[PDB]
């Protein structure tokens, strides 16, 4: 991302904050909507707001030139905070069902983008298909985290339900819709293009790219050169998982029975050590150079009067 | 009403299958989100529900009240039931209460847990997938969606305002003002139990007019406020529903009057005492409450409040029928 739309992107946020505490209205609970203030200013906008930014990129690669104005970029940088403001949401809630913050922050947070959609946005042809894609990615990435969840009981992995179908569908429920999905059909949305086969075919190759960046950092997790990686110890339906299961022999499979989801550090290192005598790190390279190959084939197929310099540059950022 | 009733209870099987069978590549996490439906929303009073329904019935032109739109009505107090049902999820593990409508908490059963709060946004997410399905042709389709996320919002500050009532789970007794108390029944309770079936009604009816939809809720507003403030009484005096709100440290209108009306003695036997796991400080409170003649109190309160509010339904500007706003005193006060 350039300067010129990270500082354009960054200037927007104080005005969120104002906007949805009541900055002007005089409440009757300045306490309350003091105490909001600093839960978007200590949740909302640091670090990388790669789906914000996103959303802002698509929406210029998307939009016809004329239309390019900078109004127009200040409501694609809007819809970004929208999105950022559903990262915070889920963020908060993974920062509460694993460990300032309060129980109702995450569904608090998550309510108030729909207030910041209303207010720049409900006189826009693009309103209510914003608003559904909105409530439909919300009721999606809340069924991503149920199938999770089904992959663990009472605090253990149920490694038969670690099948590459399952996997599949957690990252695209989950992760997929909210992160490479949302930010693309916003784009479109705001340069009014509601065709359903452009949502469609722009859908197909987004769930392609998400599905190898969660693969990607689930390999790393336990094979990148550190975060530290949790996700043996955490039991996750990990591609590792995932791909170990299908290539064990009924020995391997025991050795993951007894070690996968263990908090003690030999267990994690038992488990790595089993990654690679079956030759994880091999499959992964395979995988890469197989679904770089697909994927790129994919965009250059786009059709529906798709652009594909927006998915290059997509695919380009995810596998570098 | 029986047929109310009925009509009512007959609509919640299809919004389950709307929500559940209609994402075939995942139906373990359908068949389990039927069970957080079935488990959580019908089981109730619905009387949040019900009122969307007459209140719809007494705003709506007689020649306009079609079984298809008491229907649409009845969805509309469903996708309130939805709210309600996510809202009390999430209290209940933030409370980490044991039973509600005499049943085990959601977050209690097997291997849910804190996986409430996914199960709480997922629910209040589910009403507006109905709302699109039977809704998204109607005038009255946007104005609903904006209602539910702003009660949504508004509902979140109250639940956060009455979390500024206590510190490391003591209550902050300066904190326990009238007018903090009137601030945290008006957003937590007033908004999605009142004003949210009212204006659907009102909505569903093409009553768009903003002055409306204001001088409803002033008067909404004035009721929620006796309703919770009964409510309050009653969970310390009412004849055994065993109530725990003196063990809760909850700002409560009874702990708010006691400290107005308390001596420096009496003030540290709240200090002391409030918000105790022990019996005998719940024992304690309740004898101070009765030495303080928060009963005689009351009782002044439920006369004064009931004149307050028929005078002011009396005053409504006209367009809105003064007789719906006359049920729902005679629902909460009970003449
Ligand atoms: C944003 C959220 C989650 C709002 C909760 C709304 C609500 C009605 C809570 C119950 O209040 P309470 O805990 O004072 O009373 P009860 O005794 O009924 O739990
Ligand atoms: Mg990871
Ligand atoms: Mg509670
Ligand atoms: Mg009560
Ligand atoms: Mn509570």
């Amino acid at each position: 991302f350039s300067k010129e739309e990270s500082r354009e992107f960054m200037a927007i946020f104080p005005d969120i904050v104002r906007d949805l505490t009541d900055a002007g209205r005089h409440t009757d609970i300045p306490e309350v909507t003091k105490r909001f203030a600093k839960v978007l200013q200590y949740n909302v906008p640091t670090g990388k707001k790669t789906r914000g930014l996103s959303t802002v990129i698509a929406y210029k690669m998307l939009e016809k030139p004329e239309n390019l104005t900078p109004e127009n970029v200040r409501l694609a940088g809007i819809l970004g905070w929208c999105v950022e403001l559903l990262q915070a949401s889920l963020l908060i809630m993974d920062d509460l069902m694993d460990r300032f913050l309060a129980i109702n922050d995450c569904l608090h947070v998550e309510s108030s983008l729909y207030s910041v959609l209303r207010k720049y946005f409900s006189h826009l042809p693009c309103y209510v298909p914003i608003i559904e894609l909105f409530h439909d990615v919300n009721f999606k990435t809340n069924m991503g985290q149920s199938l999770d969840a089904l992959c663990m009981k009472d605090g253990r992995p149920i490694l038969s339900q670690f099948t590459m179908k399952r996997y599949s569908s957690i990252v695209k429920y989950k992760t997929s819709y909210y992160t490479f999905q949302l930010p693309v059909s916003l784009g479109m949305y705001l340069a009014d293009m509601y065709d359903p086969e452009q949502h469609r075919q722009a859908k197909t190759i987004l769930m392609e790219i998400g599905e190898f960046a969660q693969i990607q950092d689930d390999f790393l997790d336990a094979f990148g050169d550190s975060k530290v990686g949790t996700d043996i110890k955490e039991g996750k339906c990990s591609w590792l998982a995932v791909v170990a299961l299908q290539r064990s022999n009924p020995a391997q499979r025991q050795i993951m029975e007894e070690h996968y989801g263990r908090p003690e550090p030999e267990s994690t290192q038992i488990i790595k050590n089993l990654y690679i005598e079956l030759g994880l790190p091999a499959t992964f390279a395979v995988y890469e150079e197989e679904s770089f190959n697909i994927i790129r084939t994919h965009i250059h197929q786009i059709s529906k009067g798709l652009p594909h310099d927006l998915f290059f540059k997509i695919m380009k950022k995810i596998y570098k």
